[PDB]
């Protein structure tokens, strides 16, 4: 199954020729990208990152102190305004050594680890679009962690211990890591690329992790680790990677005062845990084949009446289970009630609560799912409550 | 005194000349924006909107159609990609009609109510910037609503009513309102212009809201009512507007089948409620000259030692009130208590939890706040609860406290 076919199907996104590669995000799509920023800062949260917003673009001549422009040039998009040309950020680090830059720093300060949903844009030749995997603008769950030379393993092994433990919400089997090392255009000298690719082999074998090369394919400043996903044909996409810059903050005049008293630049760890929350969902969206986990669900739940007599009793249900924190929402339309179940289990809603009189009276429902299971006649509040539970812990089935 | 320098003062945002009205947002300022962001989702769930998100770019025709190539052409963004020229959007209306032109749409799809949190980019002159109310890059609380003719007069004022119902959580009451008319240049007749500029001024009538004419400040689409909040100076910065177009809709082919299987054309209501979020923190900045709300602080609490002695006590606090889902600081520096209190005071933290070695015994804590406040000592979780309900119910003013600190009485 396609996720382009799922995405029109359950009306998540669409794409035009008016905007190739740019995502327009309905109502339900953008949903599942709001509910994964609140579970990526929920993890934010816990590992001790701030979080921060960096210019949508900025002037070309600092592109070009980083190396972008010579390294990075035909993948921007430009734009001018009073005789000054700026680059559509592709990626968000500089603007993050810009703030690292505002306010002294110190060891005090490190690991400062600091985090964007960084919109970037990248001029990727059109005939290599793919739906949300390979699009023109998308978001990064973005991070960059200062620190000193000392701290580079503990960081490392962090971030790696990240990408695992977000990934086993979404219980993903095949997980395929590479190292890719000094491309042909780079920056910092062979020893630097040396340690560099060292620090990251070092610490796949220390996490246990099987990986192999993929010569020459490293960014322009630094190696890469590599989480590689697999969609439904097998095709590899890259989401998590964990890099190691011991060049772009002193390109950028980045520095702090060490515990020694001692002026020195700060190493720089550049990582993403999903990819792009637009990959990220397009490899969701064909994993689970549209059947997205409760927690996900763009509507959770769908409250129906069979006649009008209890749609009284359906309205008060649905805003229960919505002041409950649930999306849900009542279908009180004048149509049949197998014609309501049908259309709401093809749009892949995890739970559809039908009232008759029975239901009224008890004050229960008769619950279902869109698998077309039937959980029989259930109390209003261990349907709130086992929904509520199952959100919260964003179970991976139920 | 001016947001930037309380901007600097709290940490919030810089700006450079590298990137000219584009906002670096530090962590604590990206604190107060998704603190509104959560705020205006709360009201776009009440309300019943949609929300959705259109890209940053579209191709220069599709602007061409809508009438702002002509209208707004030096405002705009432009970029290119494989000979192709698009424009960086400068408002969100045409991505939201793209969305609503997918699919058959039909009258029991309406009202159809469509809000973004709009990333827009206008090429403001940079002689007319002034730090986050008037930016390059700004982020509008923006909704279309798709509606009938007969709908225009009860979502009209769903907008006004939601515009006082957002600004009484920040004490904005009384409220100067504009309705701007037709501008010089303009697309639509003189017919749907008199149509729409009356629908607005009647939906303003009878909510009991008085106001003035502004004459040609109208948008080129149609007319705006306009909400005005001031800043330190006295200066009107446009906030809310709601505005009523009959244009746009048809230039982009958007339609629905009517109640006879007729195809009809969606009236389309525009409106910001805050404006932007960027120039709305701005305004409260100043207005609150950086007492921010405790909802909205970026640290709400601040958790200080005397001594050593107490350090393992105040990290267990810290960690508590964490847990507790309040933004706490621990301050564990060896300066004295005196000095603290006046550092987190310029930091505008609301509560000041003091640590010395009676409250290590007793469980509890010694309560001060920004304003110079001694509240005593209080248990631990009677501060969390009170904290809790502060922050739940986005109260404008703190514990035991008659006025908080605004500009404009
Ligand atoms: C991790 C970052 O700090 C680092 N600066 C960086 O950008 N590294 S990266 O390997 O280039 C990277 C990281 C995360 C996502 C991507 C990426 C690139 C292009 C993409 C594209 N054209 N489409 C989509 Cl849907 N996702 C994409 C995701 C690239
Ligand atoms: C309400 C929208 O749908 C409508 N399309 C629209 O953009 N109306 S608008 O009057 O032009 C408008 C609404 C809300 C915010 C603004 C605005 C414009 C420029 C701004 C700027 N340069 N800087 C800042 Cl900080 N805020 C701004 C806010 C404009
Ligand atoms: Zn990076
Ligand atoms: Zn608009």
């Amino acid at each position: 199954r396609d996720h382009r076919k799922i995405g029109k199907q359950l009306d998540l996104y669409h794409m035009q020729e008016e905007a190739p590669g740019m995502v327009f995000w309905h109502n339900d799509g953008w949903t599942i990208f709001r509910e994964l920023e609140v579970f990526v800062r929920s993890k934010l949260k816990e590992y001790q990152y701030q979080e921060v917003k960096g210019p949508f673009m900025m002037d070309r001549v600092l592109w070009e102190k980083t190396g972008h422009w010579d390294n990075y040039k035909d993948a921007m998009f430009t734009t001018s305004s009073e005789n000054r040309e700026y680059c559509i950020k592709p990626m968000n680090c500089p603007g993050h050594v810009q703030i690292f830059n505002q306010g002294l720093k110190s060891y005090r300060d490190l690991p400062l680890r600091m985090a964007e949903f960084g919109s970037c844009h990248r001029n990727e030749p059109s005939g290599s679009l793919h739906g949300l995997m390979r699009v023109r603008g998308f978001t990064q769950d973005d991070a960059h962690i200062f620190c000193t030379e000392e701290q580079i393993r503990d960081e490392v092994n962090g971030c790696i211990r990240l990408v695992y433990d977000m990934y086993s919400t979404f219980g993903f089997e095949k997980i395929v890591v590479k190292l890719s090392t000094r491309p042909e255009k780079r920056i910092g000298s062979d020893e630097m690329w040396d340690r560099a690719e060292a620090d990251l082999a070092v610490a796949l074998e220390e996490n246990n992790i099987p990986f192999e090369y993929q010569l020459g394919e490293g960014a322009f400043y630094g190696p890469k680790i590599e989480f590689t996903l697999y969609d439904c044909l097998d095709r590899a996409w890259q989401c998590g990677t964990v890099q190691l810059d011991f060049s772009l903050p002193s390109r950028l005049s980045a520095s702090y005062v060490g515990e020694d008293n001692e002026r020195k630049v700060p190493v720089m760890i550049h990582r993403a845990i999903l990819g792009s929350m637009e990959r990220f969902i397009g490899i969701l969206t064909e994993e689970f084949a549209g059947f997205f986990p409760t927690w996900l669900a763009p509507v959770q739940v769908v409250i129906m009446n069979i006649t009008d007599s209890q749609s009284e009793y359906v309205n008060e249900l649905t805003q229960k289970l919505s002041n409950a924190g649930i999306r849900v929402k009542a279908d009180l339309r004048n149509e049949k009630i197998g014609f309501k179940i049908r259309e709401h289990t093809l749009r892949r809603v995890p739970y559809m609560l039908v009232c008759g009189d029975k239901e009224v009276e008890s004050g229960k429902v008769a619950v279902r799912t869109r698998r077309g299971k039937d959980l029989g006649s259930m109390d209003v509040n261990e349907v709130i409550e086992k929904l509520q539970q199952e959100i919260r812990s964003r179970s991976l089935k139920q």
